[PDB]
């Protein structure tokens, strides 16, 4: 764990951190999904996308739109950094990208586009 994060959405709509940092020194970064709850895919789906913070409204509204079987994510989205696959109780997901992603001027969230879920399921992200 010096180039990854675990991260937890459980059946309370809650991730288990608001924020992550990322060290300057790292190649690639690996976020490690996974849904501690008893709740399904449909009731208490969560997935864990990364983008900057201007795009995250953007990447939510869209993600709705988008439905279910699309992982609650429109296709193909730029505005995306990192994307998990959206998971329910008992699943697991990672994600590993590249760190110059990260570009130098920018702030940074992540998020569950589940919908409503972003209410509380956002934190910032920071290269550190
Ligand atoms: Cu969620």
């Amino acid at each position: 764990a010096e180039c990854s994060v675990d991260i937890q959405g459980n059946d309370q709509m809650q991730f288990n951190t608001n924020a992550i940092t990322v060290d300057k020194s790292c190649k690639q970064f690996t976020v490690n999904l996974s849904h501690p709850g008893n709740l399904p895919k449909n009731v208490m789906g969560h997935n864990f996308v990364l983008s900057t913070a201007a795009d995250m409204q953007g990447v939510v509204t869209d993600g709705m739109a988008s439905g279910l079987d699309k992982d609650f994510l429109k296709p193909d989205d730029s505005r995306v950094i990192a994307q998990t696959k959206l998971i329910g109780s008992g699943e697991k997901d990672s994600v590993t990208f590249d760190v110059s992603k990260l570009k130098e001027g920018e702030q940074f969230m992540f998020f569950c586009t589940f919908p409503g879920h972003s209410a509380l399921m956002y934190g910032h992200l920071t290269l550190k």
